[PDB]
């Protein structure tokens, strides 16, 4: 099976490409395992594979971490979200957020029922597992439980049939038989929730696949149209009909190589306690529990030698800034593509905890607009933060074309330098806002509503007659043949590759 | 001569650090100089030394770029401003920005006048020069004007003789025997010219040292207060008197190891083309000239094979982020101090431009002011943002204990996951902007007024019982001996020195 096709495979990748430590000795998943995962984040490196775990029995679980997190070198740098692509390593940003984009305009391509699969090498029923009892990850000191759950696809259906949700989701173990998790508007794991409440007759199918297609996770952490199908959208992006293999329990559908199953119900009744968790803009606030979903497990598949992914997330950089952050982005340039705006690029930078999007304008369109600050300003917020694409983005960065809105560098300094404060922005209090950045749901203000801005950083002349500064910097400042001249003399001079 | 009291033995500290790159074959002053330069502050490389500059005539001139601009390691990244002071090379920023202060409470050491000096060593009459026969370079390609003077100490002192101003601002030629330049309030010099313009009787006398002592020329980018003879403070800050000689052509006196010295007047009335040039923020705007002040050389003295001092300033890193921010940043926080708020630590990002103070807060004693965001936002960027320390920063963002000011990375982190956009910030319309931002100057809105902002980044218990989040990173997610084994193991297992 191909690496982007099969979890099993992508791991063997990862090994093929130097990217991949694997640890042998016993690793407790009381932290342990974390901790070093973290540490990889922090450091770019190779990926961790923890292949004897301390509470691992019967084939559960050995961990991969840092499944989609950064390489150290600049050439290959997003090669682990390109592996989950058929991309080659040395992919651009841009070229991966294409690739995740193009399905957009295709006709999907419906996955394939196969009558078994990996997944199916093993099973427990509801007699025989015991969620307590597996070797879960305490991932931070103060979370609020052990989070099994941090890089599998959640599986619902709409009560009609007629869209099957993919998507990431934490959730944490409850007892023996039942997780808690995260299920908030507007995602689609609520909506859909929402639709089984008001038919009230009964819980939800449901069905949690970990170590799913690489291809698959990537479109689960994408928040691609409602209505849509993953797995469709999947199948036209790789050009291939995902197989998938019945729930024994329910019907729903599984990818068939997945390394473990959960099957069971989401309730549309009970909850439980929920984290804290450590997250995505680097915080946990420890004690801070809340309700959350109720998740009842009936039954358990997985591969002989099953690898469950975990993401040891929080401050830079892992799979809560490469993939949510960069799939918004995608998301968010198409959208306002969508609403005639003159968008070519948008990234979310590191830097700003991905909280911010840069957006490349074409400011040769722009011009033709015949238009102002704060009419665009107005304009490309109303369709962002007005959608569920922007919901995690709380300021937009406008620049144009001499910005690389993927190096945050530019971007900061195209922020920092043409956004006056005040006058050039415009604030947005009554849009949904994401209460999961500190200032939101620990604030000052409403947790879910407002603190959002658009910062105009175009110069005035991008909007009438074109741009009238140069760089003062190496490349703008002099003359192509004299900066070759100081190129070619620079080792020979005195002063100080690629791959590395 | 000591390093610190002598540029000419400041230049040989650079070589002995291993800092220094020696050019002996020709350089064109048009361009090439300032180019190579420029590589060296993008790159963190060596300094360049120019000792075969085309057009270098009767010991007039060698270049020195980049003399404050940052080394590549981490170690002593700050290095080169050490040797301005007398610091270790591995001075952390915090030890220079003491330094910088520690004259603040101290008496003044007054100059002593000696009879003579190197920069007597040689003298052109006004007969015998010619500043466009002078191999002035030109420094960015669209500048409008050979920029001499980017790094020496224009001399100025009031009428009633009781203040002698030192400090740094941009000079081009405008003909043989005249200078233009930028001579704009707040600054020390427009405020003793607009002394002299008062009382109407002359011009005033002037002079223009060049390869100052590195300590000097430290204090003459800094703000520090209104009345202040420098020559004082870096004397109590040095522990050392500075030996000043006369000017032959007036009674000013310069330091006696000045590289090159001009002597002559500042206009009262004359203006002359000034600009554009390419500066602190990254940009040039071609063809934007203006008037500016106008001066005129009487007298050229010099010492033999005098070295010029060249800023090549533009995009980071140099002395306009180096120097300018974080000399700002320092008096500011002597301010916040000397008014009361709970202020440790300040500094420019360097990520920001230079455009923003990180103001680290002593949250214990902002919890005893028993206060909120609002009021604490008003009264900081009251006292900052009506003071001349304050006039080159546009933003302020408050930031806690945890927070190291000094590492832009983590103030990025702060400003994006803990201040509200709008609702925890502050703008301030009616204070004095800086016109050289080009969302100021060539922006939407008045070019010397507003723009400014308090961004509060402290949390809300920050103010009330304490902080009330950990990290969710390596550092604090983690027990201690968990950390210190994993770190000990790192290597063993498979992953991957301070000086490198
Ligand atoms: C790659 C990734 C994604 C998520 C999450 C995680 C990772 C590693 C973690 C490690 C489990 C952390 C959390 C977390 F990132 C939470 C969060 C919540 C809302 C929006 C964005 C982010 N998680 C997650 C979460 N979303 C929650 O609702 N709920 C969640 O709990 N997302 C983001 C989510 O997968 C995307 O927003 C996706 O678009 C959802 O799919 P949908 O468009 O089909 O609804
Ligand atoms: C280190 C350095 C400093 C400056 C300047 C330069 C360097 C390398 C350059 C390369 C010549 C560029 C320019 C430039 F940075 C301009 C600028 C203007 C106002 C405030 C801050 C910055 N320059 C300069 C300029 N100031 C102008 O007014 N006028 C100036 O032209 N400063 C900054 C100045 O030295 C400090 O603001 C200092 O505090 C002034 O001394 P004072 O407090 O005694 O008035
Ligand atoms: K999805
Ligand atoms: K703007
Ligand atoms: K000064
Ligand atoms: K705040
Ligand atoms: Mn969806
Ligand atoms: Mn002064």
């Amino acid at each position: 099976q191909p690496a982007h096709l099969c979890f099993r495979s992508f791991v063997e990748a990862l090994k093929v490409d130097n990217d991949l430590v694997e640890i042998n000795t016993p690793i407790d998943p009381n932290l342990e395992a974390a901790a070093i995962t973290r540490r990889v984040c922090e450091t770019n490196d190779k990926a961790p594979l923890f292949n004897n775990l301390i509470g691992m029995k019967n084939g559960l679980f050995r961990i991969l971490g840092a499944p989609g997190s950064l390489r150290k070198s600049s050439a290959d740098r997003y090669g682990r979200l390109a592996r989950h692509l058929a991309l080659p390593p040395t992919a651009s940003m841009r070229e991966i957020l294409d690739k995740m984009l193009s399905a957009s305009d295709m006709p999907p391509i419906p996955p394939t029922i196969v009558p078994t699969g990996p997944c199916k090498e093993n099973s427990l029923d509801d007699s025989e597992f015991d969620l307590t009892e597996l070797p879960v990850p305490l991932i931070h000191k103060s979370d609020g439980g052990k989070y099994i759950q941090t890089y599998g696809m959640h599986i619902v259906q709409s009560p009609d049939g007629t869209w099957t949700n993919w998507s990431i989701a934490r959730a944490m173990v409850h007892d023996k038989n039942h997780l808690t998790g995260l299920v908030i508007p507007p995602q689609h794991i609520w909506q859909i929730h929402q639709m089984w409440k008001k038919e009230g007759r009964s819980d939800v199918p449901w069905a949690l696949a970990f170590g799913v297609p690489p291809a698959a996770i990537m479109a689960s952490s994408m928040p691609i149209p409602d209505g849509v199908t993953e797995a469709g959208y999947v199948g036209a992006m790789t050009g291939s009909s995902l197989e998938l293999v019945k729930c024994d329990t329910n019907d729903l559908y599984v990818p068939a190589t997945s390394e473990i199953v959960l099957e069971g119900t989401l309730s549309i009744s009970e909850t439980g306690p929920e984290g804290p968790f450590g997250q995505m803009h680097g915080y946990i606030f420890p004690g801070d529990t809340h309700l959350g979903a109720k998740y009842k497990v009936n039954r358990i598949t997985y591969r002989n030698n099953a690898i469950m992914p975990m993401s040891s997330c929080g401050r830079l950089t892992d799979e809560t800034h490469t993939m949510i952050g960069s799939l918004a982005a995608a998301e968010i340039r198409k959208l306002c593509q969508q609403n005639d705006l003159p968008i070519t690029d948008a990234f979310a930078p590191f830097e700003s905890q991905v909280t911010w999007v840069a957006l490349r304008v074409d400011t040769e369109k722009l011009r033709a607009m015949k238009t102002t600050s704060e009419g665009f300003r107005k304009r490309v917020g109303d369709v962002v933060f007005n959608h569920k694409a922007g919901y995690t983005i709380h300021r937009l960065v406008l620049v144009g074309d001499d910005i690389d809105v993927y190096e945050g560098k530019d971007v900061l300094w195209a922020f920092s330098t043409r956004c006056r404060p005040g006058m050039d922005e415009t604030l947005f209090e009554d849009v949904r806002g994401f209460p999961l950045i500190p200032y939101m749901g620990h604030g000052n203000g409403p947790a879910h509503r407002g603190g959002k801005v658009v910062s105009d950083a175009l110069m005035p002349t991008e909007y009438t007659t074109g741009r009238n500064w140069e760089a003062a910097d190496f490349n703008q400042s002099y003359p192509e043949d004299l900066k070759q001249k100081v190129l070619d003399n620079w080792t020979k001079m005195g002063f100080s590759h690629h791959h590395h």
